[PDB]
């Protein structure tokens, strides 16, 4: 179930970018937003990646609201501002980023929780 949607990878060099907005709740509903229109991107977390974002780093964990194996990664919308949790995790696909025009190296599905 779920819906599927995909993504543009962009680096999080060329995203100028990347808050939605500088409190959590806030980049959170813009994200899900720039989803809706389909101007959101993704950038892939890695170690020095944090400390040149804005704050509010809207994360994608893969859906720990389960159990069951078989199954795309599907991921869920999530955001921290210190990045305490999630960020600093296994878990965790990506930040996204308000996709401006920044040249993607890749695209990353996901599905999407939509309980109707």
């Amino acid at each position: 179930g779920h819906v599927q949607l995909s993504l543009p990878v962009l680096q999080v060099r060329d995203v100028l970018v990347r808050g939605f907005g500088d409190s959590v709740e806030e980049a959170l509903s813009e994200a899900r937003e720039h989803l809706k229109n389909g101007t959101c991107g993704l950038v892939e977390l890695e170690k020095g990646v944090l400390p040149q974002l804005e704050q509010p780093y809207v994360f994608i964990k893969r859906s720990d609201a389960l159990s069951t194996n078989h199954g795309h990664k599907v991921v869920e919308l999530v955001a921290e501002m210190d990045g305490i949790q999630y960020g600093r995790s296994g878990i965790t696909l990506g930040v996204l980023v308000p996709h401006v025009g920044e040249t993607p190296i890749a695209y990353r599905n996901v599905l999407l929780r939509k309980n109707g």
